[PDB]
């Protein structure tokens, strides 16, 4: 009986069958036992093909919190009836399991375990209410590494034809070839496409589409919604390729948190506080799905298990009980809290679901034990679950008040509750945590009764309710005013939240007559459509946050309201209130100081005070002073103000301490003091800084003492450099514009003295120069500072620059460049220095620093500045300039008379080039004034 002519066996099956012939290749009795089971395994395999699926059981829709259970295939007592010591059955899974999850591993293809789940477990699970599903790898939608049925690619090919032809064979193969209730499909890191046992990007790809095809066939969108289609995960939202385009096609997520990780989550020392946390991992998932899709699971204790896969999510055997293999209590597990967890927010879980439902009851192996590969301790041995475990905890869920229908004691209105229902929820824990919308714009509501049930809701929009008379405290939500989260944790950990007030808007309640809107601290009133509530007589939005400035469209709701109740019964200190408004001061987007101008004179001046300032309303009211608030506080409103006679202007204001200033004079020197001196003539550019950041500003002004000088810039920045002993690497970096951090080295070489030869990236007149010593970047710096520099220019009139840009190295010998200024640092601590510079035009410099130490002796400096105006073609603008001066010394070639003419022009252009306000337009002009005289 060879092995390939057994017809019904599946080619894994015979691929098994084969290669054990290989081994004992020719053993006469063991190539004997082989083939009689590879065949006993093909007249299994077709009783397979011949049993007859029942007739599916009719089954009541999901409800109230469910629980879930992995049933591992290979403890089913059928899977290999051989192993004597497997004693469960799937088919024992008591009513309480809403849903059976069929997980399948080692059960052979010919096993009759699939003859006995799809004849005899599922109809009993069904008579039940218990639905079988089928768990499938992410990797069966896609690729082709253990990729099950989408191995065959001609057959199915990745294409969007080819995807509906894979989307109906998953279906057809895991689904309905059993009559199964639903399909699972897992994905984690373990079960992603692979292909070369290389996550595969094109594979990932191509599930999100089948995903999506299956969609079309099972599932809330399928042609076919008995069927469930389940998605388990453990990624976080934001991380899960399949959530965005899948979550609308399946009815519930089930995501995989074991072990105190998934609880606490985990902790990351560079915040100081945990992330993926369980608050958190469905904060992501709640933009996707419903929260009573989300089902939290945890993990039983396996047989046999190893680091990275103990949990300790049900209690441990106590290390003296040596021979107690059993535990069923829930009472201090994880697991019991995880059925008792509901979210903060949205509304509450669909359940909880168990991984490895067939070691219900088995007691965890001690910590102790965890490292020990090999050690077998009473916990590793195979038990009967009566399934205690499971039993217990969906009593616990099964009896919480959070899922109690919301009935007409919620909501006596019908018109009401069934609008709650259709938007919120159909749970009283749901009224205690539902953070979105809630519209109510069905006219028939005769009563609001019962919103104050609402703890967290975000917008509450009432439209067009015309029975409706009164609005008050008792009838709105309860966070109407400030509050904090009170829904205490049941979970472990190692503050509690605030709950946004409601935002309410209002329109169309014509049969509305009093609004009270008082001790709310309410910071405005927009939603408030006044305009419509024609039949208003009493209003009061006293003892709030709400600025009724006139012009504020605070007031003009108010004035609107007002106009409507002095038609209807009068306005009076009892129809109309307003007072003991507390507004909340805030920060501007922008400042109006952006120049401050002062004289010459020696005093002193807070850049605080005078350019960033001013406190702003959220209705745009700008007060700037002390004075401004009693300007304010002096709006009257029938007679009489509306602000809090306790709120002063220190209660008010918001606090500018803590805010730098970064000044910056003409020159680029850098100051952070808030005081300034006018001492100096100069024009300087202050940055404000907010503690919260450091690198953009909140404001920026131009002070002016004195005569307006424009402000230079670093024509140094971006330079080329071209030559010097200094690393030419780290040479670069002191024309990189920012000093740089104290981890970068930035040592320019070896030796003591270290040039840098460099070109400017464009034309421009120098007139400054600076240099940074090593103190400015980290003041505790241990690189001594520079004693002596000298900055240089090429000597163009005797040397050819081509010379100089075709060896560029020969010339670093002083002898080639000439001294513009030298530095002496006299022995004075000094962060850096700066000197003016004599008009100069080159584009070809260089630069020499010394710390005069013999040796180990690092020049380090993080910048250095040659500062200017940009001025095109200043060496023919500097060169004429020269010429006239020279002209002007021949007085037996020009008479007198033409030189006074032509002084006036060379003065003139001089004048424009050393101008306080530089103007390129005025010196061309000059420049070519003179030329032309010439
Ligand atoms: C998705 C999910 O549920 N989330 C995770 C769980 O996945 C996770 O549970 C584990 O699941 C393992 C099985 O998962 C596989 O199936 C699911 C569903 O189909 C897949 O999603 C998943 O990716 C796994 O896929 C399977 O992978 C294998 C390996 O590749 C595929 O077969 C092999 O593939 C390779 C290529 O990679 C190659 O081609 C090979 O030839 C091929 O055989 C397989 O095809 C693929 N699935 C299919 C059908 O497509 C469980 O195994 C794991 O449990 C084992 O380990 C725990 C450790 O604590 C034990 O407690 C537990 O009892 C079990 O032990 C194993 O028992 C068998 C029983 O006999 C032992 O077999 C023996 O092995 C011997 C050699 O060692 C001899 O060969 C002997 O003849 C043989 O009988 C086996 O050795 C035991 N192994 C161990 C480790 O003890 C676990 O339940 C859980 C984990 O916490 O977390 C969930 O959230
Ligand atoms: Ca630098
Ligand atoms: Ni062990």
């Amino acid at each position: 009986p060879s092995i390939d002519s057994l017809h019904y066996l599946s080619e894994n099956s015979k691929k098994e069958f084969k290669e054990e012939l290989s081994k004992a290749g020719q053993e006469s009795q063991k190539v004997k036992e082989i083939l009689a089971k590879a065949q006993q395994a093909d007249k299994q395999a077709q009783e397979l093909a011949k049993m007859k699926i029942p007739e599916k059981i009719p089954m009541k829709p999901l409800h109230g919190p469910l629980y879930g259970g992995y049933f591992r295939t290979w403890h089913d007592k059928t899977s290999d009836p051989t192993e004597k010591d497997k004693v469960n059955s799937m088919g024992e899974l008591p009513k309480e399991v809403d849903l059976a999850f069929i997980f399948h591993d080692w059960t052979k293809d010919y096993s009759l375990f699939w003859k006995e789940l799809a004849t005899k477990h599922v109809p009993k699970l069904n008579k039940q209410g218990t639905r079988v599903i089928r768990t499938i790898p992410w990797r069966f939608l896609a690729g082709g590494d253990n990729s099950g049925i989408a191995e065959d690619t001609s057959k199915y090919p990745n294409t969007p034809e080819g995807n509906k032809a894979l989307a109906k064979a998953i279906v057809d193969e895991y689904v309905y070839k059993y009559n199964l209730d639903g399909l699972d499909v897992a994905v984690l890191h373990d079960s992603i496409p692979k292909v070369d046992k290389k996550e595969d990007t094109a594979g990932v790809e191509r599930s999100i589409q089948v995903f999506e095809e299956i969609g079309k066939l099972i599932g809330p969108k399928g042609v076919d919604k008995s069927r469930l289609f389940i998605m388990d995960s453990t990624y976080m939202a934001d991380k899960n390729p399949l959530i965005e385009r899948g979550a609308p096609y399946i009815n519930l997520l089930l995501v995989q948190v074991y072990g105190s990780q998934g609880e606490k989550g985990g902790w990351e020392p560079v915040s100081n506080r945990p992330e993926k946390t369980m608050e958190e991992r469905w904060q992501g998932y709640s933009k996707y799905i419903r929260p009573e899709q989300y089902m939290i699971g945890f993990s039983f204790y396996e047989e046999n298990a190893q680091e990275g896969n103990l949990w300790y999510d049900i209690n441990s055997r106590k290390d003296e009980d040596k021979a107690n293999g059993i535990n069923t209590d829930i009472t201090g597990t994880r697991a019991e809290r995880y059925a008792r967890w509901q979210p903060k927010t949205g509304g509450v879980k669909g359940g909880i679901f168990s991984y490895a439902i067939d070691r219900d009851g088995v007691a965890h192996q001690p910590k102790k034990y965890a490292k020990q590969k090999e050690f077998k301790d009473a916990t590793d041995n195979i038990f009967h679950s009566d399934y205690s475990v499971s039993k217990a905890l969906k009593t616990v869920m099964l009896k919480d008040k959070s899922y109690d229908l919301i009935d007409e004691k919620d909501f006596p209105d019908k018109a009401l509750r069934e609008a709650v229902m259709a938007q919120v929820g159909t749970r009283k824990g749901d009224l205690e945590r539902f953070n979105g919308t809630l519209r109510l714009d069905n006219p028939a509501i005769q009563s609001l009764e019962g919103l104050n049930k609402f703890k967290k809701l975000a917008q509450l929009d009432l439209i067009g309710l015309s029975r409706i008379t009164k609005l008050d405290r008792s009838v709105l939500p309860a966070n109407m005013k400030p509050g904090k989260d009170t829904l205490e944790t049941v979970l472990e950990t190692y503050e509690p939240a605030t709950i946004p007030p409601v935002s309410l808007k209002v329109s169309g309640l014509t049969g509305l007559k009093e609004l009270d809107l008082s001790g709310f601290d309410r910071e405005t009133l927009a939603g408030l459509d006044a305009a419509t509530l024609t039949s208003l007589e009493k209003v009061d939005i006293s003892g709030n946050k709400l600025d009724l400035a006139p012009g504020t469209e605070n007031r003009q709701i108010f004035d609107t309201m007002l106009s409507t109740i002095s038609n209807h019964v009068g306005s009076n200190e009892q129809t109309v209130k307003f007072d003991k408004q507390k507004p909340t001061g805030h920060y501007p987007d922008t400042y109006g100081k952006t120049s401050l101008r002062l004289p010459v004179a020696n005093e002193k001046v807070d850049l605080q005070s005078q350019l960033l300032f001013g406190t702003v309303t959220n209705q745009g009211t700008l007060i700037n002073s002390e004075a401004d608030y009693k300007a304010y506080q002096n709006h009257k409103i029938a007679g009489r103000s509306f602000v809090d006679s306790n709120y002063h202007y220190n209660n008010f204001k918001v606090s500018y301490e803590n805010y730098t200033v970064k000044v910056t004079d003409s020159t680029l020197g850098t100051t952070t003091d808030k005081t300034l001196a006018t001492d100096k003539e100069e024009t300087y550019k202050v940055d404000f800084f907010s503690p919260a950041d450091k690198t953009k500003a909140v404001h920026t002004a131009k002070v002016i003492v004195g005569d307006e000088k424009t402000m230079m810039v670093n024509l140094a920045e971006g330079a080329t450099v071209i030559g010097g002993s200094a690393d030419p690497v780290n040479a670069r970096k002191v024309f990189d514009g920012q000093l740089g951090s104290e981890t970068d080295n930035i040592s320019l070489g070896w030796d003591s003295k270290q040039s840098i030869i460099f070109k400017l990236k464009e034309d421009g007149l120098i007139k400054h120069w600076r240099f940074f010593n090593d103190s400015a970047r980290n003041p505790e710096t241990t690189n001594k500072p520079i004693q002596e520099a000298s900055l240089q220019i090429f000597n163009i009139k005797d040397y050819n620059l081509d010379n100089l840009l075709e060896n560029p190295n020969k010339f670093d010998d002083e002898k080639y460049w000439i001294t513009v200024d030298t530095y002496s640092a006299q022995g004075e601590r000094a962060t850096a220095f700066s000197n003016t510079l004599n008009n100069i035009t080159s584009k070809y410099w260089r630069v020499v620093f010394d710390t005069k130490g013999d040796r180990y002796s690092s020049p380090v400096v993080p910048e250095l500045q040659i500062l200017g105006y940009p001025l095109p073609n200043a060496d023919t603008i500097m060169k004429t300039v020269t010429t006239a001066k020279e002209l002007s010394q021949q007085k037996d070639k020009f008479s007198q008379k033409m030189l006074d003419e032509l002084k006036i022009k060379e003065m003139a252009l001089e004048t424009s080039l050393n101008s306080k306000i530089f103007d390129v337009t005025a010196i061309n002009a000059n420049a070519g004034v003179l030329k032309d005289c010439i």
